[PDB]
């Protein structure tokens, strides 16, 4: 099973001053690189966390605030932040933004809005394994893969899109849309302009929706440039293009459950707004983050430093892997690298991938993600996260791996 | 439509020092009676809201806390509070408690866990109108009413339960359970021991589930005593009895989205835990409320004062209505009274009920809820809330009503 790495991590987690031989966590896309910036801001600006505004208590007002349209000040701060992430190249109407309890909630809600039980959405592989639950479990909707391969850097092609559409037909499924992750989990790459145009042309042709999960939008730290699906729209189909966002991966606030749906379609906004009743964001949290994200000095510095620190860590992982003779898909975004260990497989099979994976868990004591867990069609790729560890622990992990490679290979 | 009262309230809301002739809100079950107690506690105990524990920052730890089992300290505080509400007559295993984003989320999640699309749950009428969305919209599950009438104080009878079960059969629906509200919204009454035994006998016989939405459990302020479904269980079917709870109505914190599912069935707990991923409680809020609810002085005083203040307001509403010759169903819980205006109807029809309701909105400028919106089978009942207004505003509303009654009657 794909839960073996996590099971062993829970039983024997690494700790530098208590359990040095334990399992190092590199399987969770978690950003711990910039908390000092947020803590520093909170220290300087204690009011919002204290339920005060202009020296007055607003505890009661927030305690009572249960409106499914969200706190207006927070939605304004959110759309401003989304524009800033995109270099102010696109703007978002806060009336078209719907807050949800994380992107987990946003993605499920989009599926409920756009597809009926027994229908399907297309998703490029490899993809975020959470989607197999989020998009399918309560919705009765199926996923049909758009297979991407390493030959062209795991990019979406017109051929793969057509092949997916015909697999859906073979499965007797009606396709309602395509959901992409831009930047990609697990590839760590930004979608290309050509891919975006191909996707837009395709959903135009098929009369379906395009949902772009842009949760990693603020984490593009090297060339080429991140391009939001909404930017390509500037240069019918307009009503069928939608965005999912969250503060979980850029700001590192997954516990606070801040997600968002953005749609140009008034009816989708209305339906999603009503559905948000099942997963609203705490008004306490909306207030705090409205204060934080309204501070333009903080947002500018946060994005800049997050880019700086993410880039430094990715480079350290890439360099560490290179010393064990291991290459990565050349990436520029996200909290992880997509790592090529095909040459370490016993054979070109997923059985071989799982053998290697288990050796890494048990002998190297690293938790990483096998590519088959992300539905990669090529055995031997792994997702390896870099944004949750101290630099020294990342270095230790690289040292362990090198010793492992030297011994068995 | 039933949204007319709210539409007019939004357009012309009462304000004592800006809009004295505006519409007074008595249609929203909102508890504003005890915020001073919470504000006072926050003033004395500023640490949790400040992301500190024992003088150390725990911001990062909370920011990262996204576990669907919930914060252990908070689940412990919650089960302790639930026991305290029930006079410590029953205890709850925190491992069997699942946090959700409000009771809205908890109720929907229970339906997803217990019933498939096209199946049904039985609900005593009158009931909370939100259920028509919460229980049905995304679940594909139907509601079949268990009709209660004023002849016996709107209590559930064996005959009504059997009639409901046979309506489900006529509708070709498989019944999966019964969902009750104890204490009741909109009746303002606590369920009787005989009703609870009848319900338990019935779901035992039919092999179905009993879900008790006990969101108003802490608001029972006069005799007879509140009896939790879990208390009657003390004196097979045990695995099929479940509880929904929330901090929205007792503590008046609907904006914070704190709901809970409690089940004795390990498999229901596991499924609901996984489903909670779509509607987790903010870790910021879990931490704050864990601190608050862990303070046994606060919880004891809060329950005592909430009972005191709720009772005083209910008595004021009852007395005010009596002066217009209007009686209520004798109640003892909740944030509202169930008011008998049958004698003010033009005729014994729901058309007459709606005529009266609209006159109250437009001529008396009060927003109250017509009983047909709660699926009451007898025209002429209304829900009138009392816990959101200043005493003087409640008094004003009663004055307006008396003038209206005197004029047209």
């Amino acid at each position: 099973s794909y839960f073996l790495g996590w099971q062993e991590y829970e039983k024997n987690p690494y700790h530098e001053v208590h359990n040095t031989n334990g399992i190092i966590q590199m399987g969770l896309a978690e950003n711990q690189l910039c908390f000092d910036l947020l803590e520093s801001w909170l220290a300087k600006n204690p009011e919002a966390a204290a339920f005060k505004k202009n020296g007055e208590s607003i505890f009661a007002e927030l305690a009572l605030f249960q409106d499914y349209h969200g706190l207006p000040a927070f939605k304004k701060a959110m759309v401003d932040f989304m524009a800033e992430i995109r270099g102010n190249k696109v703007t978002f109407d806060p009336n078209h933004l719907v807050l949800t309890a994380g992107a987990t909630s946003a993605n499920e809600t989009f599926i409920f809005c756009l597809a009926d039980p027994g229908e399907a959405v297309l998703i490029p592989t490899p993809y975020y394994p959470g989607f197999d639950r989020d998009l399918k479990w309560r919705t009765g909707v199926e996923i049909v893969p758009i297979h991407c391969t390493s030959s062209n850097g795991f990019q979406i092609t017109e051929t793969a899109l057509e092949e997916a559409y015909q697999e859906a037909e073979k499965r007797n499924l009606r396709v309602k849309g395509v959901l992409v992750t831009n930047p990609s989990n697990p590839l760590g790459t930004t979608m290309t302009r050509n891919e975006l145009y191909l996707l837009l042309s395709f959903v135009e042709d098929k009369g379906i929706h395009l949902i772009s999960d842009e949760i990693y939008s603020g984490t593009a730290f090297s060339s080429p440039s991140f391009i939001s699906v909404m930017e390509v729209l500037k240069d019918e189909v307009w009503q069928r293009v939608h965005v999912v966002y969250s503060l979980s991966k850029d700001l590192g606030l997954p516990g606070f459950r801040v997600g968002a749906i953005y749609s140009n379609d008034d009816m989708v906004v209305a339906a999603a707004t009503k559905m948000s009743s099942f997963g609203l964001v705490s008004s306490q949290t909306q207030h705090l983050l409205s204060a934080m994200l309204s501070d333009k000095k903080l947002t500018k510095n946060y994005i800049a430093e997050n880019h700086k620190r993410l880039k430094q860590r990715q480079k350290k992982l890439v360099s560490g892997l290179q010393k064990s003779g291991i290459s990565c898909l050349n990436g520029n975004a996200g909290l992880f690298c997509w790592v090529d260990m095909r040459h370490l497989l016993r054979s070109n099979t997923f059985e071989a991938e799982m053998e290697l994976w288990k050796k890494i868990v048990y002998e190297v004591h690293l938790n990483i993600s096998p590519g088959s867990s992300c539905h990669c069609t090529e055995p031997g790729w792994f997702r390896v996260c870099f944004a949750n560890l101290p630099e020294r622990t990342l270095d230790l992990a690289m040292q362990r791996l090198k010793a492992f490679v030297g011994e068995y290979y």
